[PDB]
Formats: C-alpha cells, structure tokens, sequence
C-alpha cells in the first residue's frame, strides 16, 4: 500500500478548488478519481486492484451520450471531493467512501433521456419503477457491479458498515432525481431558518446530502463560464434529441427540447439559474459555509448569461 497517486503540479493545485476541470484527456480520469479517494478517505480505504477494476467496469457502462458520460462521472465525483474536503470534520469514514462511488455511480447506463420520455415512450423500467425511473437503474447497476467477482470494494467492512454505505449509496443515488431536489431544498431552508436542523438527526444528514448531491450533479452552472457554455451545447444536444424522439411520438416537446427553438436558449438558462441553481447553492451555502466559492461562481455564470441576452457576448 506505499503506492500513491501524483498529479502533475497544475492538477495538483486547481484539483482542490470546485471549479476545477478534469481536461480532455479520459485516461488521467480514473487517476483523478483514485487520487480523490486517497486524499479524502486514506491510502487504505479500499484495495488497489478492487477499486481499479471497479472504476473500470463502471468506465464500461456509461454510454457514449453527448452528457450523461464518464465525463460527468468523474465532474460530479470530483465536485463531492471539494466540498468533503472543505469541510473535514462534517463527515464519517463512510460517507466519503460512500458518496464519492455514489458520485461515479450517479448515471450508470443513462441513455440520454429524462424520466418523462421513458414514461410517454413506456421503457420497462418505467414499468419496473414508478418513480425515479433512471435514478432506481442508476443504483440497480451500482449494485450489479459491486456484486461481479473482484469488484467488492467494501468487502473489508463488517455487516453493518456495508448495509450502512449501500443504504448511503442509494439515498445519494435516488436524491440526483431533480424532482425530489425541490421539496428536498424547501425543508432544509424551512429546518435551516427556524433552527430546528440537527447533523446527529440521521434523517437531517440524509436531506443535507441529498442537497450536496444535486449541488455536484449541477456542477456544471459552477465552472468558470467558457466550460460553463461548452458543457451547455452537450446538456442541449441531449435535451434536443429528446425533443425529436418526443415529436416522433407526436408529443411537441416543451421548447427547452424543441431544437426550433435555440434562440431561446439564454432565457431558458435564466429560469433553470433562478429556478434551480441559485436557491440549490444558496441552501448548500447557509448550512455548510465553506461552499460559498460554488455559489459565487454560480451567481457569476447568471451575470454570463444575462450579457448574452442583452447581446454583449
Ligand atoms: C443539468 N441540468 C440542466 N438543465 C438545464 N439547463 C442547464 N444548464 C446547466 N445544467 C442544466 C439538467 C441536466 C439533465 C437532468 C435535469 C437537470
Ligand atoms: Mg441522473
Ligand atoms: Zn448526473
């Protein structure tokens, strides 16, 4: 176990910050992400030739889509890492080991589809699981991974420590489902703002990560504003694919989705800033401080997007 993982010196540095990018070099991707799990959980935490061959056969099951990638895997992963790593003495051994693979697990096997299309275009997983469709299979295939000969990288757990981080690893899992985000951010403000929110209440913890998990699934509105607009034509490609599958159904698509409709691409961007993304990391920021610099970027990419509109960029 003396085997440690190095960054070159400028990784090593902008890896720290929340606006870090992971570059577009795939094969440094899974040194990245071992090199987080050492840092943010020990040297120790899991065995080397488990944890590889882990990351590689979840490499294998993300999809070649233009977003819901390996790529994203690894951003939201990495976003995770910032923020435990921003607040050390928050989280348990397990939590860090947990969240980072529920992070790189988040989008296992996403086809490129909401869970709206899947319900109109009648998938059998939208049979399988009424409710947060992707997020269930997401979890379904973290677990099918886990359980392939080699993978286990929790088999040093006892019992309990396992069941523990698997039922961590799910609600993380379900809480990427942006529907649940809403009522989820509206009781944590509501908790936050008369005092009653309690980190030793499990329930409390369970909200509190789930909001950390939409934060680093949204992690996107966070980068410094050229990966900001360049991750947007892939989240855009994908939404516009979708459109042109929902009008083969003979459903118009809402205009988000229709690819007619591009230049009302920045004022779409306003309502999903506004409607989401600020309150998601001002909630983030009032009860966990240290992620302030994710607002503050967040807030800068609305004031970016605001200038593209009146016509300045
Ligand atoms: C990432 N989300 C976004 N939706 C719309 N505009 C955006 N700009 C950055 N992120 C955006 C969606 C991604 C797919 C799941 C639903 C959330
Ligand atoms: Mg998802
Ligand atoms: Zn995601």
């Amino acid at each position: 176990g003396l085997m440690q993982f190095t960054l070159p010196v400028r990784l090593c540095k902008e890896i720290e910050l929340f606006h870090f990018d992971i570059g577009p070099f795939e094969n440094m991707w899974p040194g990245i992400f071992v090199y987080m799990v050492h840092r943010s959980c020990g040297t120790s935490c899991f065995e080397l030739e488990k944890l590889c061959r882990f990351i590689m056969s979840v490499k294998k099951n993300y999809r070649r889509v233009p977003y819901h990638n390996w790529k994203h895997a690894v951003t939201v992963a990495h976003c995770m890492y910032a923020i435990l790593q921003n607040n050390h003495t928050l989280f348990t051994d397990l939590e860090r080991k947990g969240l980072l693979i529920a992070c790189l697990c988040h989008d296992l096997d996403h086809r490129g589809f909401s869970n709206s299309y899947l319900q109109k275009f009648d998938h059998p997983l939208a049979a399988l699981y009424s409710t947060s469709t992707m997020e269930q299979h997401h979890f379904s295939q973290t677990v099918s991974i886990l359980q392939l000969e080699g993978h286990n990288i929790f088999s040093t757990l006892s019992s309990s420590e396992y069941e523990q981080v698997l039922e961590i690893i799910r609600k993380a899992i379900i809480a990427t489902d942006l529907a649940l985000y809403f009522g989820n951010r509206k009781q944590l403000e509501e908790m936050y703002q008369t005092g009653s929110l309690n980190l030793n209440n499990q329930s409390h913890r369970d909200r509190v990560i789930g909001l950390m998990m939409t934060a680093c699934d949204l992690c996107s509105v966070t980068k410094l504003w050229p990966v900001t607009k360049l991750t947007a034509n892939d989240i855009y490609a994908e939404f516009w694919a979708e459109g042109d599958e929902m009008k083969k159904l003979g459903i118009q698509p809402i205009p988000m989705m229709d690819r007619d409709k591009k230049d009302e691409v920045p004022q779409g961007q306003l309502g999903f800033y506004n409607a989401v993304a600020i309150p998601c990391y001002t909630t983030l920021t009032q009860i966990l401080p240290p992620t302030e610099p994710l607002l503050k970027a967040c807030r800068d990419n609305l004031s970016q997007w605001e200038k593209v509109i009146r016509g300045e960029e």
